[PDB]
RNA sequence: GCGGGUGUUUACCAGGUCAGGUCCGAAAGGAAGCAGCCAAGGCACUU
């Protein structure tokens, strides 16, 4: 379960836009997303880095909920 | 070696285009621009 499936699953428009600025590798291996990438992304989707982190924050909790059944 | 071709590779770090999202604007319209793609470079092979 990567950022892709989570993509298929109105704050949504923004959560989609953020993921839509990532590369295929970033959507598949979310951990490789550190500072520099975050800035590229944040700016790429007209967002604030803090927002991106929120997005990553959610997907993480969402991820865990998966790895429990 | 020069040129051509082919496979593959490359988040951002002044190439082009720019979905989605963003900014300015009441609006009409403007601005920037990630991913993709194209191009370009790399690693090889080839002619």
């Amino acid at each position: 379960f990567d950022l892709n499936d989570f993509l298929e699953q109105k704050v949504l428009v923004r959560m989609e836009a953020i993921i839509n600025s990532m590369t295929m590798k970033e959507r598949a291996k979310p951990e490789i997303i550190k500072g520099s990438r975050k800035r590229r992304i944040a700016a790429g989707s007209g967002m604030q880095v803090q927002d991106v982190n929120r997005l990553l924050k959610q997907f993480d909790d969402m991820q865990r909920m998966m790895k429990k059944m």
